[PDB]
């Protein structure tokens, strides 16, 4: 007790008047974003090589030189070479009959060299299947054993082997498609699209004209089944210095593409704001950003697959999910998104609402677009809910003004003190409130009287306790009456008829003063009285800090290590052989 | 002023009565998600090859042919070959004594060829350490110098070199482990697990039976220290056409695994909703999703490491962090998560409680699971806090009704107008409120009288100003009295005794009208009076838009370029040699 | 109707008194995080090889052996070798005059071998440009055609070719830079920084001293234009067993670096909390975390580029964006961030406020730092807005107390019931409220009287309906008067003068009871009366669940397959050749 201040308040006068702030104009809900519904196909930069089937035709020519010492034989040398099979032989012997000449006649080191199997006369040898090995393609050959000369004591002799080999191999080529490789690791410096017809003669070739041939209406004969193909092809044949390679010719534009279809999105919402389109997919949790102008497909080099694949996928998705409820609005539109993604977009409309060239470079990481989706999804919800709270809060403040301007007529002192921000006396001057600042009085300078009975006129009593006080620690003593909430009135006018059973508690300092039968009893602290709350609880807690550690499924070291052989390490090791096991400096 | 409407309101009648909406049932704080506490071990698809130590044994056989011209010597040819060391020599000469025969006797090109070092008689040569090189493994050899024939003017002569080489090399194999490679780049077309015992003879082998040998109880002798191993091994030996390779045989199942332990999580919470489990780790900020049914380990090909590694890690983590406060509930459980992660989970409980085969394919990106964790963490907090606000808001609206139904008794006109949404007169008909719509009056049609004194009975005055007005711009003039907030009463009945010091402000149009001693003074604008606010401020602001740009630490081009040599570029360049520096077409 | 409890309320007494909870201390808006403004440069671990230009000098020596059979010629062998060009020839013939000797004299297999082009006398041959090929570097050679011996029936003859070749090639080297590779796939076991001067003789070399030479003041002569360089260089020349290689010598430290500049951030904010710095960039949406202590650059092996690049970029960004408005505070600071990113940071200040060695390992994924930025950005906004709502809510609850303690004087029964939480009678005992629990009465035990007229004194009427009731289903019948909200009073004291037009509705059970001219009319349900709401609506909805699926632009299989040739697949296929097309076991 005796900690809270007391106050004496003079009667207010028109010298200072106040009014309550009138209702504020409440904010409006921000208008919801307009989304165009649509179907989309997202394309990425093509990194995969163009793949096709090819067939190699060559003869393994081997010339061994043997020395016949006493009771032992020794190879003095083994010359190994690959000779190309001529076109006449590929067409008239291999494809027509499944045989090869037992001789190899070809140009090597600027000389026309000729080899004969076993050094015998030329004969047509039957091609037969190679021994099976796992994961390899088909192959055929004419000979299993190497031929070596027969013994002649103390002589050096030579023996020739000629094995005609045929192999089906996968061929690979990368943009700009001016050369290709075979599964054997052999390069071919000619475009896989090179030919005579349809302007294909302008494609790249590093070889002389006579090294190339194109056969129209060619029918392949299978070497194992001996069956002839049902339909013809345009067969390309190229004779390199080491082998002849054949493959089916096809037009370039419909075969290759610098873009690859990546995602088919049947629910792609398009929004427009800030001079850009936002294409968001709820299924893949991704948001792409683009300029408002379409990207002309004429800018894409070899982009013919884009329109073709987009139209097929869009029509398929539309038929599967929308044919019964929506319509297509115009033809597909193309947009280039940040990160190098090309989006083919088909806008839709519900039935109920129907009244020079370059290459795009795609990033390897989509995470920026998934963070964009996630941030936008959360931001939109938080801004919506906080916007609703801001509106409701303003409406509540305006609505309660009706209670405040009614309460002020009942107790202007309390309402003025609560709104002005300091203890004041107040009085209504019609429709405005006059105010005056109250003077504080220390709790030590007040004394309550022991009785509320009016001795001067029995049967009448004071409504509130009589009090005695002084403005300063030393000075005159003033007689007054206790008012509401530590108020000290300069007049003893609050009177009532005395009634039996009188019990009262009045606020006195930081506690209460109890009275019975118009006589003092004792002081109390607020803790002595039962407390009930007019407050509605709201337990809001902050979202705690969180630390994201670095995390990878496979480190780049594990990715480098997953390869069975590392060309760099094999070469480093093999080239150290002479430095480890020989002497590169001593001369004899 | 004249910038606001006036109103005349007829006395209400029981024709229209209203009541206040009774307290609404407030929403309940939703029940929190139940979490099982547990320890987890997350496994990913294994991409690393199986690694083991092997030893190669071969002889570098070299036959040089030299021409001895006048005052100069010239190599006419240098034949180089690698011959395998026979099993008898690997066991009885190399491993037993650290020596090799100075001869090489082997099969090449279907012939039994024999070579002698320096063309001398056979002798046992001592193996000695190879010259040191950085980053390479150990190696031994018998000879440093190449042997070339001695000069004989105008003759072609031959000279043989045989260098026995032994090398320790790293071997690698990938699933299904049917072949392996050596650090030299050489392939071995046999499973590293092939053998005779324990059903290992069913493993793959491309070689004839006599090319393989298995020595039980083999003791390796170190070629440098000459020390014999303390414990024996089962030694596999395979003679290929180019070299003999040896390695220790081990059972397949305990050696390889198609899954790899990736993360050990000591605090993995498991929630269940929507027919799926959500495994979340606060430490790695990741949430995995799975079906409710366990994944049977019997489905995993070669998955024996999963149970073994999971049990070891779970027990280790439990001992370190939980032995004093929790218990294990049942045996470890296995669940396959979206993205191809296999989770081994051990449920825990506080001490205070309980009274054909496949290959899993793992994604290289964990970001979907980290976005899932982040979104769930934010969503859960926002839904909790907004849920608490929704509850408190409803509780407050219900609580406030007690003040509203008390305020309506004091001023039914203002309270009815504030709740009905339009200006009306009102009256309490017991426990309901009768209402009637007020007719507007333009401010131009009203005139206030200059005095509030009652001339007919001095000493009495009007409580509020007398007013004169008309309903229409031209029509009869009606005499009345000013009511509250621009109300116009049709009766001059509000009276009081006249008192000295009378000062009053009354609402008049968009401002006030001041009076002194019951006589008019002047009009005022609301801006002329001091304003105090009954409103509690709340400054909510929207979360701004944010653009995420693409960002990579290393682009795939930088990753590709990080390799020292590129096999494709080296081959492309080397195969162009004849097209650049020679003539592949001219014939002489 | 007759579906809600009635209550008999006894007069309260001082046996139980209550007070309202006094205003709570409202929470404070937490102090905002302080941010130091600055410019930053982020460095990552360097993965790119050191690249430099080199020139190879070698002679392609070819010795063919031809057999001249009747009407055909055949190669018996073709020995091919690469011989290094001596220093005297590179300097005095090639660089001085653009010619090579037509002979090759070099050491091979411990013998000094000499070859003569066409077996003719030595002559100086002119180097001329090689035939053009796409994507290859420059090259020169002396000879186009291979030389083969002329026909001599039934003889074996030998022919020598010597083609001097010069090629400009790209050289690559990786840390620790102790060796390098050429574009041809050839390794050089010497540091590219090796030399004599400036302590460079301490660098690695696997070659003998006489195999290396360094020419100071060397002037390169272009082989095509014949023009001599304007400025000299220090030329390194190394003769390996297969070729001579030359390159310009440069000091190591300024040429290589173990770190690479990755991002230049002109707006990097640095915050400090929890004993760590947080460097956030709004432009790249990334937050890096570091310890408070700077990372000493002296710890970085070969880190000289870090200081140089940081100072250049910081000064450039400052000049472009800050020179007119800020100042630099001290020299650049270096901090190592989680994930292995080294941050060079330059603190700034606005003009208005101016009064052994290691190698850092960088993660390939930045996503943890982008999640960190995103989470922090959302968390900070949500905590700010919810913090403001918590403050405003408390301020509102405290402000409303002024209305509550005024309403209790008007209707203590209703206000006590609303705050205590159960139906009670109440009375003000001065400044505290006395309370007493009301006893319930079932609606079935209540009967209303048909008239409100006081028969004993005409002209006077009861203010509220007269009622009859019993406490139990069987017992004495008590006469009383209807109070507020289903209260039953034990005294018929509420009286008024009877007036014309009397109409009233009183709460009776879950409905109302209507009266006219002081006589009963009928009962009504609440639904029969027009309802108006005192509640402010707030429609909060939960943020729905969302599932993030795995998503990748390119799978690791597509990345692996993007390479044109795969060394592992080519070797696997080529080493199977004999197992497929030959017989490795048969002996003849
Ligand atoms: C979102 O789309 C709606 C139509 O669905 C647009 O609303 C129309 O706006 C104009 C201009 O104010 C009015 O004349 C129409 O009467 C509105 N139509 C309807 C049905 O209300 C709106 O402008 C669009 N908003 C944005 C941000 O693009
Ligand atoms: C969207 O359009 C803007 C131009 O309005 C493009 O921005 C330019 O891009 C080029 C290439 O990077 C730069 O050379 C220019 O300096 C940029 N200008 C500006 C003002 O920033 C932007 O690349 C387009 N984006 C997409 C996805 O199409
Ligand atoms: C306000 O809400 C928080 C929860 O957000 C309450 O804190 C939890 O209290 C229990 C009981 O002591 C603890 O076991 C939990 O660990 C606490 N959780 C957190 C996240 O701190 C808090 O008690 C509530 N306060 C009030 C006054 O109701
Ligand atoms: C979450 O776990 C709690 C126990 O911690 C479950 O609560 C019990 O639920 C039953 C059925 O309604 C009641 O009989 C008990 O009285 C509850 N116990 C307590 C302590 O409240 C709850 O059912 C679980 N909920 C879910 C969704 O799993
Ligand atoms: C969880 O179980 C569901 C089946 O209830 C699995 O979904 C099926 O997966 C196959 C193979 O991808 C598809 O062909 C089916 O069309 C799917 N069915 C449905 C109804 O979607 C799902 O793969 C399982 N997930 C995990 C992580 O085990
Ligand atoms: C409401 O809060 C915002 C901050 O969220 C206050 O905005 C600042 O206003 C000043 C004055 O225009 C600017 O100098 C600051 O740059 C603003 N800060 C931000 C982050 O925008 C705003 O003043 C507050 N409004 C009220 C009425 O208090
Ligand atoms: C953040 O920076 C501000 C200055 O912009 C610091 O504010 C001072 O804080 C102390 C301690 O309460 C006060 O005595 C001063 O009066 C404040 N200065 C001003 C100009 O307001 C503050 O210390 C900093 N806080 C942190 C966490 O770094
Ligand atoms: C920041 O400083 C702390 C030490 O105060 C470093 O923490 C240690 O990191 C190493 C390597 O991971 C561990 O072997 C130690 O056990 C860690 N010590 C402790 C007490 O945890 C931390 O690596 C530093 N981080 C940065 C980015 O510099
Ligand atoms: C509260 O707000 C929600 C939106 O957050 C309203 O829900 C929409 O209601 C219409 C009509 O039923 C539907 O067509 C939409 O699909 C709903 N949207 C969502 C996101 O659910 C809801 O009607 C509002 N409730 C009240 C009482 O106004």
């Amino acid at each position: 007790n005796a900690d809270a201040q007391f106050y004496v308040c003079p009667p207010p006068t028109g010298a200072t008047v106040v009014q309550f702030e009138q209702p504020r104009r409440c904010p409006t809900r921000p208008e919801g974003q307009n989304y165009t519904e649509g179907i989309a196909v997202v394309f990425k930069e093509n990194i995969a090589p163009y793949k096709f089937k090819a067939t190699m035709y060559y003869k393994d020519v081997t010339v061994s030189q043997v020395w016949f010492g006493h009771r032992y034989s020794q190879f003095m040398g083994i010359f190994e070479d690959r000779a190309p099979v001529p076109f006449e032989e590929v067409i008239d012997k291999i494809n027509a009959k499944g045989v090869c000449r037992s001789t190899a006649k070809y140009v090597r080191n600027n000389m026309e060299t000729t080899a004969f199997h076993r050094d015998d006369h030329e004969t047509d040898m039957e091609l037969k299947p190679a021994k099976v090995a796992t994961r390899t393609s088909r192959g055929w050959h004419t000979t299993d054993l190497k031929y070596n000369p027969s013994r002649v004591e103390a002589f050096h002799r030579y023996g020739t082997t000629v094995n005609c080999i045929v192999e089906e191999v996968d061929a690979r080529s990368v943009y700009p498609y001016d050369e290709f490789v075979l599964a054997t690791g052999d390069f071919v410096y000619m475009s896989p699209f090179y030919g005579y017809r349809e302007g294909s003669h302008t494609e790249h070739t590093s070889y002389a004209a006579d090294r190339f041939k194109q056969v129209d209406g060619f029918y392949a004969r299978d070497l194992t089944t001996k069956a002839r193909a049902t339909s013809p092809t345009t067969r390309n044949l190229l004779t390199t210095p080491k082998f002849t390679v054949a493959w089916d010719w096809v037009p370039k534009r419909p075969a290759v593409c610098t873009m690859t279809k990546w995602q088919e999105v049947d629910e792609m919402l398009r929004a427009e704001y800030g001079g850009s389109f936002r294409f968001s997919s709820d299924a893949i949790s991704t948001t792409f950003t683009t300029n408002l102008t379409q990207y002309s497909l004429s800018r894409v080099d070899l982009g013919d697959c884009i329109g073709r694949d987009a139209r097929e996928a869009i029509d398929r998705m539309f038929a599967r999910k929308y044919n019964a409820t929506h319509i297509k609005v115009g033809q597909p539109q193309y947009y280039l998104a940040t990160g190098g993604f090309l989006i083919a977009y088909q806008p839709l409309l519900s039935n109920t609402l129907a009244e020079s060239v370059e290459r795009i470079k795609t990033t390897s990481s989509i995470e920026f677009a998934r963070l964009q989706f996630t941030y936008n999804h959360i931001q939109r919800h938080v801004n919506d809910m906080l916007g609703r709270i801001a509106v409701a809060w303003c409406e509540l403040q305006n609505h309660e003004l009706t209670l405040w301007n009614e309460a002020r007529k009942l107790n202007p002192n309390a309402i003025a003190s609560a709104t002005v921000g300091r203890r004041v006396s107040a009085r209504m001057l019609g429709d405005v409130m006059a105010v005056s600042t109250c003077v504080p009085v220390a709790p030590d300078n007040v004394i309550v009287q022991n009785s509320m009975r009016v001795s001067s006129r029995p049967g009448t009593c004071y409504s509130r306790p009589l009090v005695s006080f002084r403005y300063e620690d030393q000075g005159p003593l003033i007689e007054g009456q206790l008012g509401e909430n530590n108020e000290l009135r300069l007049t003893r006018d609050a009177l009532e008829p005395c009634t039996v059973g009188h019990r009262r508690y009045f606020i006195f300092g930081g506690g209460y003063v109890y009275f019975e039968e118009y006589a003092y009893s004792h002081q109390l602290s607020r803790a002595d009285v039962t407390t009930v709350s007019t407050f509605i609880d709201l337990n809001i807690t902050m979202l705690e800090d969180h630390e994201f550690v670095p995390l990878e499924v496979y480190t780049r070291h594990e990715i480098k290590d997953s390869g069975l052989l590392d060309y760099t390490e094999v070469q480093r090791r093999n080239q150290l052989h002479d430095l480890r096991f020989a002497d590169i400096d001593t001369v004899i």
